[PDB]
């Protein structure tokens, strides 16, 4: 996360950390608990090539990474079949936990938006995670969870911006219809935040509007952070996750 | 270049090296001379974002990198407007030199194939460059120009292979129509060879069938090297390069 | 620390961590509390060249680095005037804190040995620190304080071993009189543990026999870890630290 | 080499490059041809621990490293028995070649100074090599041999300088009597130049006064380059090398 601060212990109870086997269970991507037994994340974090379930673990909300770990095994990885690269789209995936987690006020699910829900440009939303605090700058120990308020940006405006200072023809889509943008030159997501949540509070109730997907650098001019638009893939999600 | 060997001094007179400014003019991509004033290369080597021309230089056929340099400045960089990523396609671009080069048996242009040439499996083709000799393994000094004969594979077969061991739906095409596959687990192109030529001997003449574009790793099982299919972009090239 | 394991919460109340300013206050050397206002460490950790005091801070006993930091500033750095390199000797230094610390069962001083104590082979001794767990292998997060029991080895025996597989003349002493050896191919100190304490339980009390100083690699055959022999520098220490 | 330039092809015919087996025969230190079959170099380049001769090779004078290599096998490595570290002294060694070299005007031996020869403070001498051009700054391809004129510095003055800004007692020798210094904040030797020669033209002949040994940083204030004093070890040298 770029341009944000450490999150209060009572904030973002649905945030999760994905760990990969190694000298130690290292954090490589974020995710969100959308059901007691299901985690939502980005496809590029666990694909497109098939990965060994035994080398993956999920860690529920932690104030500091690695300090009070309680790793959970994953029983199944479901990557959207239309996914190959983030730039092409469908950057979304599901992780079925071995056991349904025991929800508490400190750790619980985030609510998904209704199919008709559309987050307007400028609406203040939040992105969270343990990723880099700037281009090539790793989050330093003790690795606190970070948060940053970012305003939603209209898909068309975002697409236009990405063409600025680029050779790509203005008529050639870069930011596609299943993607959403947010952030600016001071606040953005970054490597390591991928798969994590972008939440906006509507009628009270926090709704997850997107999944951290990709971008060109972090907080770079005319290069807003790009997310997978959750509403676009609700049918696919609800094909595996109980409503 | 993975596998293969050092190229004879008389071979590949059209090979060029792209250099980026810094502590020394370092090689970052390949290319080919297709006209005394024009170099053909890959779009991902110079795009999708517009970079400063001043920071780019071209080196014509050299037996070893850096030892006998005579760097040439560029006046224009033109990238296919459809380009954004190599996985999507249109990974091709042109560089116009500030002056026409003098040709000879040691340095001259490569011939482009006629629109109808398909380059089927069994066709004798070679790829050349100063790229890595293996995954994560750079070409060691004195940096000789390497070459390797690679077997052509039909797009449909190649696409099927890229789906093996991947979550991507079988009907979601990975190897696209404007692309071409070549190589195996012993012969392939690698990082650093990008933008370089894949040439095939047809009826006694060398024709550039492709431009080193991308691939998953180098010489990895079920993951042959991918090239931009030159015949697919002949009309675009001819808008800029005199015949 | 190579071998051994995570130290219990109640052990080594005198262990200290030296921090250098930068992206975060990073651990670079060990140390021990020998007086409410003084820390004993290795000269090579802070010398031979004079560095800015401001860029240094001390962290008293804590289970995991960076988690519960309470950094303490230093008013003075005193390095043995005979020091230039660890191999030559006199690798010992003192840090005076700006304020005396409050002691308790969880944080208190370690007892220095009587001038006559020799710490012969067979005596039970432990070395502690947050250093590498193996050659060029850092302690992974959450960075627990490690400990390991190491076997003492007589100086002359150690010296002979250091000559095995070396061009150095047998009569040219390598392990000097102001030094002490401990450890084997399974138990040893390593980079990052430097300045830390080697303590032995004598007549029911813990005495600091040495300070982690140097060695060829970590836990390498015929190359035991080398420590500064505390008894040799008691007079110097007592010139600054009161009883 | 710091602050110098490319050496003319006709100069320094006695310069050699030591290579170590690996992906390629990489340069790791310099040396000088002092006899048709003997190379003089620094002990720390090949010691203190014994290494097998099979992984070592010698390359005679070439304008650019790796370009037109003609590697020579070594029959024996002789390290001074009093050597353990550069800071202690005796940093000198001999490499006996498998065959005597056929000297030419382009490649021949350098002359060793008489036992009584004393190089006065201020005398203009030269140090040559393929080492870093600045701290942590490697020599860029094509790796030309570099040279730099450095003035001799009186031993006492050099020792005094090394104490400035250090904790070491003024009466404790840092630069010893078997060592020699030269260079300033603009011109100096650096990592990779070790084992190489420092030659001074006395009257009308080039004499090798020193062997690049060590220092604190390169071209750093009050930290001139330190070399092993050749006249100090003339007897040891002539014990193996025919006069
Ligand atoms: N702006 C931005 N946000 C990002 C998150 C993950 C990877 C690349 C990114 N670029
Ligand atoms: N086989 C192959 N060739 C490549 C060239 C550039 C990047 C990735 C590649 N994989
Ligand atoms: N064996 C050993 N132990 C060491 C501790 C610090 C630096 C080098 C070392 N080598
Ligand atoms: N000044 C200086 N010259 C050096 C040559 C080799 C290693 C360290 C050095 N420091």
């Amino acid at each position: 996360i770029v341009g944000g601060q450490e999150a209060p212990r009572s904030k973002w109870p649905w945030q999760v950390s994905l760990r990969v086997h190694g000298p130690y269970w290292m954090h490589f991507c974020g995710g969100s608990l959308i059901h007691p037994q299901w985690v939502l994340t980005a496809a590029h974090c666990v694909g497109p090539d098939v990965k060994d379930l035994a080398a993956l673990r999920v860690q529920l909300r932690e104030q500091h990474l690695y300090y009070q770990d309680q790793l959970l095994p994953v029983s199944r990885i479901i990557v959207h079949p239309q996914f190959y690269t983030a730039q092409i789209g469908a950057d979304i995936a599901l992780l079925e936990l071995e056991e349904p987690v025991k929800v508490s006020s400190h750790v619980h699910t985030v609510t998904l938006p209704p199919a008709s829900e559309t987050f307007p440009p400028g609406m203040p939303c939040w992105v969270t995670g343990w990723g880099d605090v700037d281009n090539d700058e790793r989050l330093p120990p003790p690795f606190p969870l970070k948060q940053v308020k970012v305003p939603i940006m209209e898909n068309h405006i975002c697409d236009a911006k990405y063409h600025l200072g680029a050779y790509t023809g203005d008529d050639v889509r870069i930011v596609r219809d299943d993607m959403l943008c947010a952030g600016n030159t001071r606040r953005d997501s970054c490597q390591g935040d991928s798969g994590g949540p972008l939440v906006c509070k509507v009628n009270g109730t926090w709704l997850q509007a997107g999944v951290v997907s990709w971008g060109e650098g972090c907080a770079q001019p005319n290069r807003p952070g790009i997310y997978t638009r959750v509403t676009y893939y609700l049918d696919w999600i609800h094909h595996y996750v109980p409503k």
